[PDB]
């Protein structure tokens, strides 16, 4: 959840906002080790419930998100239902555990290519066009992230938007992402320059990947 | 309905068959002018009911069809229900009225393209990959007619099969069609040549379209 003024600026200038819980367990092996652990549900539930209690009155918040990159566990199921029960006025989404779990109302993958399937075990990232019509599937698709704008990039962007426009149940996505996370450093002649990972003596680091 | 032997052979040689009532009113304006008329319900009925009575016992008949190019009228609906009621063992498909009406278990377009939409007024021909994912659509897709094999033809046949194989609910189709409907005539030398429409002083005709 963002600094509180953000939602007010969003209400007033007019942007649709996904308000996202402060839960990310990307580093766990497997990604759900904590989110499937009932000992961790209290700590998780606070982070989800307290966002709603704070943010439920902002018109700009149209979708509640259960967190990010934390696999899929019974805790996610539990909190989804809490949100549905507490705030029926908003769909809940979550990318974790396959992007189409019992825990999301929107098929919201990250980096699911337009035409090409990527048949990863357990968590396949289908081609968005194919994903919609998987047997027994009905929900809409909006990529919670797509088109990694890292360095010289965004090549193949027009292909998403052509598909967005043709398929009525494809309803867009959120680009990864807005701003470069470079931090100003200064040199010997007192001159600024943009620095990434490991430029602070920090290690292990994932270098230019913050940008 | 075919010569009775056709089914005996399809039983013994192993082919899945679509048995299809003898009803096409293609040339009516609009196409359903009779199939919607309750006074044609008796004559239509017999063509559907007397097929089911004759052919119900053949294992090669896996799907009943209500006819061809006769729009969509209340009679189709009446008769679709009759079969569904008398033979639950086989699904009913019908293409009239935009290929996805209430009188078909199978979305069965004719000449629907893989990727390109043909948004005809009232009866559009969506791309087959798009058709399946349309809001609230659940049914399988199997084109009753595709890849028109007239003359040097069948360009882009590969595009259709990569599609079927990629999309689980794209379950193939029936090519149009098996055999050139040409007839033998004889010249001054008693030598045999292939004739099409027009070649019998028959007029009006649709020329080589019979092939
Ligand atoms: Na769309
Ligand atoms: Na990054
Ligand atoms: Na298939
Ligand atoms: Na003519
Ligand atoms: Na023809």
């Amino acid at each position: 959840p963002n600094h509180p003024l953000w939602y007010t600026l969003c209400d007033r200038y007019g942007l649709y906002v996904v308000d996202e819980a402060n839960i990310e367990t990307h580093g766990m092996v497997p990604m759900n080790r904590l989110t499937d652990d009932p000992r961790w549900l209290p700590a998780m539930s606070e982070r989800v419930t307290r966002m709603v209690q704070r943010d439920r009155n902002h018109p700009s918040v149209i979708i509640w998100s259960l967190g990010d990159e934390s696999g899929h566990g019974a805790n996610h199921d539990a909190l989804y239902r809490w949100i549905k029960s507490v705030d029926p006025s908003r769909p809940v989404q979550y990318e974790g555990g396959g992007a189409d779990t019992t825990a999301t109302d929107i098929i919201c993958p990250m980096y699911a290519r337009v035409d090409e399937d990527q048949p990863f075990p357990a968590v396949p990232k289908w081609s968005i066009k194919k994903w919609l019509s998987l047997p027994g599937e009905t929900r809409p698709l909006i990529l919670c992230e797509y088109a990694h704008a890292m360095g010289n990039s965004l090549g193949g962007f027009a292909k998403y938007w052509q598909a967005f426009r043709q398929y009525p149940r494809l309803q867009g996505g959120f680009v990864w992402d807005w701003v470069d996370q470079s931090l100003i450093k200064y040199d010997e002649n007192g001159n600024p320059w943009s620095a990434y990972g490991g430029d602070f003596g920090d290690t292990p680091n994932d270098r230019q990947f913050c940008m």
